[PDB]
């Protein structure tokens, strides 16, 4: 169950969606979305195709193919690139060409947070926060614990999903092993089974047995 219309696992990883932007009214959201094709044109190579297509279809309805690492679904959207909405960009997004293979498995589940911890100072929320990624200069050697190491005592920008708001946000944290306590975060982290982005659920207030 994958279906990648055109082949491959590369695409445009969405990083920012300006409010009231065509990208926004199209239903794009940061970090979970990859633009995979636009107007029949599959974006599986790092070039100008997207820019160029955006500009040839200015003020004209177009179809877009979005993969989501939240749901693992493809979805079709319609977008009208524009100069009329007020903001910079015909789309109004920041993006980056890269792979979405296994992106749903690169998540870290924030558990308990010790007070005065670097996790606390960063605003990490116990249980409802999921670190789903990070911004590196050179978009390079990912993996949370590796980053936490290479960023000892340095400012580090994380992408976090929250279950309560169902929203993502950017969080600056400074891993600091000299914080008084154990570790460099001051918080528990769960990874793996039961610690991936929660699914839904369909049916609210259905009856269960436990």
């Amino acid at each position: 169950s994958v279906e990648i219309p055109g082949g491959g696992t590369e695409g445009y990883h969405v990083l920012r969606v300006q409010e009231n932007s065509p990208g926004h009214r199209a239903g794009l959201e940061p970090f979970f979305d990859f633009i995979v094709s636009i107007n029949g044109s599959r974006l599986n190579k790092d070039n100008d195709t997207l820019k160029d297509l955006l500009k040839a279809n200015v003020e004209k309805p177009v179809k877009m193919l979005i993969y989501s690492s939240k749901t693992l679904e493809l979805r079709e959207a319609s977008v009208t690139p524009s100069n009329l909405w007020g903001g910079q960009g015909l789309l109004g997004v920041s993006i980056r060409f890269c792979s979405f293979d296994g992106a749903n498995e690169n998540v870290w589940h924030v558990l308990e947070v010790e007070s005065n911890s670097p996790a606390a100072l960063a605003g990490l929320r116990p249980h409802s926060d999921y670190i789903i990624g990070a911004d590196t200069v050179m978009n390079e050697s990912e993996d949370l614990f590796s980053l936490i190491e290479t960023h000892e005592a340095k400012p580090l920008k994380l992408y976090v999903y929250n279950t309560d708001t169902d929203n993502c946000r950017e969080v600056i944290i400074t891993p600091n092993s000299a914080w008084g306590g154990e570790g460099s975060l001051g918080c528990g982290i769960g990874y793996g089974y039961l610690h991936r982005i929660p699914t839904r659920p369909f049916e609210e207030g259905k009856k269960i047995s436990l």
